[PDB]
C-alpha cells in the first residue's frame, strides 16, 4: 500500500493529521486521525485557532439534515449541524463515500493553535457517535459503498502512516500481536498486568481496566487510573531516585529540563502492559521506554535545553493508551476479526541499551473486565 505510506503528518502532542477533501467541488482540510471518538466534525465557520474551513455553500453535494449537535464533555464543547456530502482521502483508498459530517459553528476548547488540523476523524463504533447511534461513521460508510476491507492500521511516528483495508508489512519488523476488542464502541481493551523495571504492580488485574481501557491517537498521554498511576509513579520514582524532581512535573504540570543531549535515559524504568491474547489465560507484552513517556516540549525560548513533560497521567474514566504509546508500535485495528494487533514500527524507539517490543505468549493460571 505504497501510495498510504508516510500521509500523516504531526506529533503526540498536538495530534496527528491526514489530508481529506469534502464536497464537490472538493475542499482540502487536515482532519486529526482520532480511535477514541466516533463523528467526522469539522470547522464549518472561521476561529482564531483555525487556518481554513469547510464552505457548506460551495458544495452542490451537500445535504442538510435539519439536526443540530450538541457536545459537551470534560475537556470542552462543541457544537453544530448535520449534514451530508461527499468525501474522499486523496493519499488513501482511491474512493469517493458520502459520509455524515457534522459541521462545527461553535467551539470551546476544542480546537487546538498551531495543530494544522481543521476537523476531526472519528474513526471508533457507532454506539459513542453523536447525538446517538444512528449517525453511521465514516469507516462504516466507507466499508458499505465500497470493496475496502473491513480494517485500518496506524503507524505513528515520533509524520506517519494510516493504512486503510489492509497491513503494510514494511511498517513492521516482527510478530504482530492480537488483544480482543471487548465490546464495539471505543476501541475497548484488557490489560492483565503491569510491570515497571520488570517489577509486577501486584493488583487485581481488574483495577487496571476501571471502568474501561481503550486504544485512542486522540488522546496524548498513557492515562491510568488513580490507583495503577499512584503504584505507577512509586516505582519509576524508586527507579529514577538518583535525580529528584518537583512533584509538578509527576503531575503533568511543569517540564524537566537538561542539557542538550544530555538526558539520562538509562535512569527512567521500561513500562511493560500485558494485553489479553486471544487465547484463555494468554497474554503478550508491549514495552514502553522513557523516550514514549517523557514527551519532549519544543520551545524556541527552552532550546539550550531538552525539556520533557511526563506522559503518564491520572484518570477517572479508565485506562487510555494514547499516542505516547502507539508510537514506535504498528497498530492494526482489524474491526473485521474484533482485534488488534500490535507490532514492533520500522520508526520504533531505540537507544544502545533497550528497545521497545512486542512479544509473548505469557500464561498466567480470573476475568480481568468490568
Ligand atoms: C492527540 O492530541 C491531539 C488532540 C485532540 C483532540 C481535540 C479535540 C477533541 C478531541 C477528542 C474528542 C473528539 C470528538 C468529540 O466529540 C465527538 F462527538 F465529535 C469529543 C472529544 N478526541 C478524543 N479522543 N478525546 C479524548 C477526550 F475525551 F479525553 C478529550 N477530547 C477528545 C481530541
Amino acid at each position: 500500500f505504497v501510495e498510504m505510506v508516510d500521509n500523516l503528518r504531526g506529533k503526540s502532542g498536538q495530534g496527528y493529521y491526514v489530508e481529506m477533501t469534502v464536497g464537490s467541488p472538493p475542499q482540502t482540510l487536515n482532519i486529526l486521525v482520532d480511535t477514541g471518538s466516533s463523528n467526522f466534525a469539522v470547522g464549518a465557520a472561521p476561529h482564531p485557532f483555525l487556518h481554513r474551513y469547510y464552505q457548506r455553500q460551495l458544495s452542490s453535494t451537500y445535504r442538510d439534515l435539519r439536526k443540530g449537535v450538541y457536545v459537551p464533555y470534560t475537556q470542552g464543547k462543541w457544537e453544530g449541524e448535520l449534514g451530508t456530502d461527499l468525501v474522499s482521502i486523496p493519499h488513501g483508498p482511491n474512493v469517493t463515500v458520502r459520509a455524515n459530517i457534522a459541521a462545527i459553528t461553535e467551539s470551546d476548547k476544542f480546537f487546538i493553535n498551531g495543530s494544522n488540523w481543521e476537523g476531526i476523524l472519528g474513526l471508533a463504533y457507532a454506539e459513542i457517535a453523536r447525538p446517538d447511534d444512528s449517525l453511521e461513521p465514516f469507516f462504516d460508510s466507507l466499508v458499505k459503498q465500497t470493496h475496502v476491507p473491513n480494517l485500518f492500521s496506524l503507524q505513528l511516528c515520533g509524520g506517519g502512516s494510516m493504512i486503510i483495508g489492509g497491513i503494510d508489512h514494511s511498517l513492521y519488523t516482527g510478530s504482530l500481536w492480537y488483544t480482543p476488542i471487548r465490546r464495539e464502541w471505543y476501541y475497548e481493551v484488557i490489560i492483565v498486568r503491569v510491570e515497571i523495571n520488570g517489577q509486577d504492580l501486584k493488583m487485581d488485574c481488574k483495577e487496571y481496566n476501571y471502568d474501561k481501557s481503550i486504544v485512542d491517537s486522540g488522546t496524548t498521554n498513557l492515562r491510568l487510573p488513580k490507583k495503577v498511576f499512584e503504584a505507577a509513579v512509586k516505582s519509576i520514582k524508586a527507579a529514577s531516585s538518583t535525580e529528584k524532581f518537583p512533584d509538578g512535573f509527576w503531575l503533568g504540570e511543569q517540564l524537566v529540563c537538561w542539557q542538550a543531549g544530555t538526558t539520562p535515559w538509562n535512569i527512567f524504568p521500561v513500562i511493560s502492559l500485558y494485553l489479553m491474547g486471544e487465547v484463555t489465560n494468554q497474554s503478550f507484552r508491549i514495552t514502553i521506554l522513557p523516550q514514549q513517556y517523557l514527551r519532549p516540549v519544543e520551545d524556541v525560548a527552552t532550546s539550550q535545553d531538552d525539556c520533557y513533560k511526563f506522559a503518564i497521567s491520572q484518570s477517572s474514566t479508565g485506562t487510555v493508551m494514547g499516542a505516547v504509546i502507539m508510537e514506535g508500535f504498528y497498530v492494526v485495528f482489524d474491526r473485521a476479526r474484533k482485534r488488534i494487533g500490535f507490532a514492533v514500527s520500522a520508526c520504533h524507539v531505540h537507544d544502545e541499551f533497550r528497545t521497545a517490543a512486542v512479544e509473548g505468549p505469557f500464561v498466567t493460571l480470573e476475568d480481568c473486565g468490568y
